[PDB]
């Protein structure tokens, strides 16, 4: 059996989807510890997403699944008599899962502490982590996008996915000639709209685009929407995500029977108070249930806000150079050897990440042994499972084969770069696999990766289903 998945894998590594394609590719049975295959297993490649792997494993090391994250909101000293206050601090310390619910909820506790008033401005604390917005070598033409949002300490998130820094935009078509009607969402109030759509006439070819222009807080919208079509949403991030947090606990305080008198913006508690009046706060899940929306949707925001927590916990310094450094020798403590490994960003959008083929599996065993093993690879996207919090980014994938519901593993795809690694448990044994991709030049070699698992997850002895 092992000759002929050797000769198997060989050749659908032949395809031509794979011409000028450096391939990484590793197969070991966790189990026994046998190596069932490997080709450029010492191969340096981008590992795109899979990067969030061992950023994942860091921090359940460091942190723990245990882990949670507060937010608090305070003042110098309570309110009293006309329960007035001057300053507002909404502080907060890296919760990536921060609704505006939860905004919502905490400015009603202000109320119920008996603040009617704010007499001061109302500041947004986000200095829990350093004011590095972008990773040094993101492209800048991917920050219109949820995926390239701004880092920040205090952030809200939208939707049960929990998406950081970002807004929904919405554009709802009008009366062919007219205007298209343009909602910005929570940014509303908060970012500038520059609107030059208009509604095509019905039938017309849909030539829609919302924007960002690179260095601007200005949401662009140009292009031509047809009247029959159907209202478009979409995700564009903010610049600074906590002033927009600021923005919207400002209208939440409003909503809640608390005046503000000042005005919204960034700054710290002035550490001058030795006392200041914690008037609300809220604390996220812990950790083990945020990995699941994180490594599911491969959440970018969550994981670089991840990689500065782990920055805190280790040197006290929510920094990209700290946290990294922190991750590193958490795999070292975790017995992987980060030997071939190039820690650039936690989320694997950067371009400067480089791993090995060996090394990921390495960790892929190490982490099957840890004793957060079971939260760990239940945050894994399973392979071919319609529900997004279950299938993932696999959910349109390996369906009605053997991998369904069988293969759990990290995707992770940018130009050029592509990777599928995990696990396929099975009576015929546990394995681990790896497979990083990097210089196809046609789409990604997604079909290879599938054709790759599937086979495992036959090897391991799975049917498709009938
Ligand atoms: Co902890
Ligand atoms: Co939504
Ligand atoms: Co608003
Ligand atoms: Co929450
Ligand atoms: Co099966």
């Amino acid at each position: 059996r092992l000759t002929e998945l050797r000769e198997d894998i060989d050749a659908i590594l032949e395809d031509p989807a794979l011409e000028g394609a450096v391939s990484g590719v590793v197969v070991v049975d966790t189990a026994t510890g046998e190596e069932l295959y490997s080709r450029d297993g010492g191969e340096q490649l981008l590992p795109a997403s899979n990067m969030k792997l061992f950023t994942a494993a860091a921090a359940l090391e460091v942190l723990g699944a245990d882990h949670s994250f507060g937010t608090e909101v305070a003042a110098e000293s309570a309110p009293g008599r006309r329960g007035e206050v001057q300053d507002l601090y909404l502080v907060g310390r890296g919760d990536p899962t921060l609704s505006a619910e939860d905004l919502d909820a905490m400015a009603a506790e202000v109320a119920a502490s008996g603040v009617r008033t704010v007499r001061g401005d109302l500041y947004a604390d986000d200095t829990w982590f350093d004011s590095e917005r972008l990773v040094d070598d993101w492209w800048p033409e991917d920050e219109p996008y949820a995926y390239s949002a701004q880092i920040s300490a205090l952030t809200v998130a939208h939707g049960e996915r929990f998406d950081t820094g970002v807004t929904e935009v919405s554009v709802t078509p009008a009366a062919e000639g007219e205007p298209a009607d343009v909602d910005l969402g929570a940014a509303e109030g908060y970012a500038e709209l520059d609107n030059r759509a208009v509604t095509g006439a019905a039938g017309s070819a849909n030539t829609l685009v919302i924007d960002r222009p690179v260095g601007t807080n200005t949401i662009a919208v140009t292009g031509s929407l047809p009247a029959d079509a159907a209202p478009v949403t979409a995700l564009r991030t903010v610049d600074e995500p906590a002033a927009l947090a600021g923005h919207l606990f400002e209208e939440a305080l409003e909503s809640n029977g608390v005046t503000v008198k000042g005005d919204v913006g960034l700054g710290g508690v002035p550490a001058d108070w030795q006392d200041a009046e914690v008037l609300a706060d809220h604390t996220s899940a812990e950790l083990s249930e945020i990995l699941v929306p994180f490594m599911k949707f491969s959440n970018n925001g969550h994981a670089e806000m991840l990689v500065k927590s782990i920055g805190q916990e280790t040197a006290g310094a929510g920094t990209w150079d700290a946290g990294l450094v922190g991750v590193e020798e958490a795999l070292s403590g975790l017995g992987v050897d980060t030997a071939g490994l190039v820690l650039n960003d936690g989320s694997g959008l950067s371009r400067g990440n480089l791993v090995t083929a060996d090394t990921v599996v390495d960790l892929l065993g190490q982490a099957g042994s840890a004793p957060w093993a079971q939260t760990w690879s239940a945050s894994l996207p399973v392979a071919g499972e319609s529900d997004p919090f279950v299938g993932g980014t696999l959910a349109n994938r390996m369906r009605g084969t053997a991998a369904e519901g069988v293969v759990e593993a990290k995707t992770g795809t940018m130009s050029g770069v592509s990777a599928l690694s995990g696990y396929v448990p099975g009576p015929e044994g546990e394995l681990a696999f790896s497979i990083v991709n990097n210089g196809h030049s046609g789409p990604a070699p997604l079909a290879v990766q599938d054709a790759i698992a599937v086979r495992l997850a036959e090897y391991a002895g799975h049917q498709a289903p009938e």
